[PDB]
């Protein structure tokens, strides 16, 4: 029983992309999902939302590995 996070970022919020696993340049995670995921042990990059955009945790098509954090698995 797996879940999509779906979090929509607030302006100024830090987001996290995994350069090892991202399928496309937009794939990103919210902090909560990132720190509960394999990708905090990978080559990751920080970004700032200007308001909106959304976490891709749970999207099996957005990630080469580790599409779910341990809360959404
Ligand atoms: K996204
Ligand atoms: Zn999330
Ligand atoms: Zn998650
Ligand atoms: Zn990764």
């Amino acid at each position: 029983g797996s879940q999509l996070c779906g979090r929509v970022f607030k302006s100024g919020e830090t987001t996290y992309s995994c350069r090892d696993c991202a399928i496309d340049p937009t794939c990103v995670l919210c902090m909560d999902c990132f720190q509960d995921s394999v990708h905090k042990n990978h080559r990751y990059k920080m970004h700032t939302s200007t308001g909106g955009g959304f976490c891709d945790c749970g999207d099996t098509e957005a990630w080469k590995t580790g599409p779910f954090c341990v809360n959404h698995e």
